[PDB]
């Protein structure tokens, strides 16, 4: 999957350069000089999705660059905010404001709607996460909502705005959205998976954050096992030996193999969502990307 | 100034109701139920400026309601963020996202530009504040920038978008902007003033936040006085007696009378900025408002 991944990068090489130029130039604040030391310090596939999607639909113009920059600004600002100290909040807010300026300059209300609704979903997931983390009532169906918010919504928006700015027909656009949604879900399930499969390991477990493997394990917990889950997640109390026991319970209940399967299934869904589109070298790159996202499992 | 202030309220009575309905209905999150307990708990002249400005320019339609809601969403989200714990950041971000949805629905790229640039100014001030707070190099001219960001930019944007959505000519719009800018500056200088003039008192002093009265005092500090300023602001070290001494130095250097004068001058500037506009009952309300903002000094 290496040479296939490199081809996408090399094709988008120039646009990625010209984006990362914008990110650089807009992180520069007219008045305050106390920003660029933090922004440069913090500065990818999300902005790549937007450019790829634009080229796939034959876009000549300049605004795909704006939109891909917006996409990264939004991802970064969201990261800062999760790392919560005062310096983060306000710097993220700054990037949000800058992201908003960039989309407005494109002249497209449609993409603004798309990114406005996406930002709603993202922020809505972040809060849903607060509640659903450390809460053994959480179904998988509820975790998928969390995943969309925290992860997939931006993927799907990134790809969708790339098609919209290109002026693509509504079927091509829905397919771009579905590609990005499924790819984002796969992307995040892979992360979930690798937090167990071979510093990193058990992180979600200590964090008391309900990953899919944990949901699938808890879903089969007898009284004995429930007490263990009730204790290390909802009470937060953990000791020596507790990570090894959690992992044993995952394996006992096929929680990892089964999560691997959902990952692979969403990744196949991504590729299928490209089907109706007419053939195109970027179409191929996006297929390879769907495989690349799940290669590590 | 009471009956004159009440007339504005009573004229805008219905629109304010119908806005606070929106704020209520959009704070409701489809999926996550862990928001409305915080948003209702947190929910004014800013949204009033937008409605007033729309009516002043003869706007029939519905979007002045959207825009005034956006204005409050933005003010609130900004408040939350300054109060920084994790629950704040994400709830504010949620209101920002919701504010963005509302402006997009208006169909006006111009107002989006206005509010996108304003959001930039606001966030840019917040960061400039970090540096300029606890920094005796700060001139008044630098404080005015802080004031615009933290305060006036939203006033001026609130009034300006009200005129733009109404479709008013460019001269009427610039005057609305200038009214709101000067009014916001006056508004904030008044706050600065009342943090000394008669729990509240000395707050900015303990906070090591460079209010205008402090700038004007420091600006005249000899070596003896500088050492006192260098110590209680840049070193943060304060003892018994230090507030009384600061206040003495303000009076010694006419720092309050002089700040009062800048307040009054900006408020007169606000009213003058309405001059070219044709006469109108809301025009009168905005004049009274300019006097009302400075009545407490
Ligand atoms: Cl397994
Ligand atoms: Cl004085």
């Amino acid at each position: 999957a290496q040479k296939p991944h490199d081809r996408m990068a090399a094709y988008l090489e120039s646009d990625m350069a010209a984006v990362s130029t914008l990110i650089r130039e807009r992180m520069a604040s007219k008045h305050a000089p106390r920003i660029p030391e933090v922004t440069a310090h913090l500065v990818r596939l999300r902005p790549m999705l937007t450019l790829a999607a634009a080229h796939l639909c034959g876009y000549d113009g300049p605004f795909h660059i704006n939109l891909a920059a917006t996409v990264e600004f939004i991802h970064t600002a969201t990261l800062l905010h999760d790392d919560v100290n005062k310096s983060s909040v306000l710097v993220g807010d700054y990037l949000f404001s800058r992201s908003f300026q960039l989309m407005v300059e494109t002249g497209s209300l449609r993409v603004l709607d798309i990114l406005a609704n996406a930002s709603a979903t993202i922020a809505e997931g972040e809060v849903l996460q607060l509640t659903a983390s450390q809460n053994l009532a959480t179904t998988e169906e509820v975790y998928l909502q969390v995943v969309r918010g925290k992860t997939a919504a931006l993927f799907s928006a990134a790809t969708e705005v790339g098609g919209v700015i290109a002026g693509a027909p509504d079927d091509h656009v829905a397919a771009l959205f579905e590609y990005g949604d499924a790819l984002g879900i796969a992307f995040q399930i892979v992360d979930d998976l690798l937090d167990f499969q071979g510093k990193n390991i058990g992180d979600d477990f200590r964090e008391r954050k309900l990953t899919m493997p944990l949901i699938k394990a808890v879903a089969k917990a007898d009284a004995e096992e429930r007490a263990f889950w009730v204790r290390t997640i909802e009470k937060g109390k953990q000791e020596e030996g507790d990570l090894q026991h959690a992992i044993a319970l995952l394996h006992k209940h096929a929680a990892l193999t089964d999560t691997s399967v959902v990952a692979r299934t969403q990744a196949a869904r991504a590729k299928a969502a490209l089907a109706p589109l007419p053939a195109h070298p970027v179409k191929d790159m996006l297929v390879d990307l769907a495989d690349y996202v799940v290669e590590r499992i």
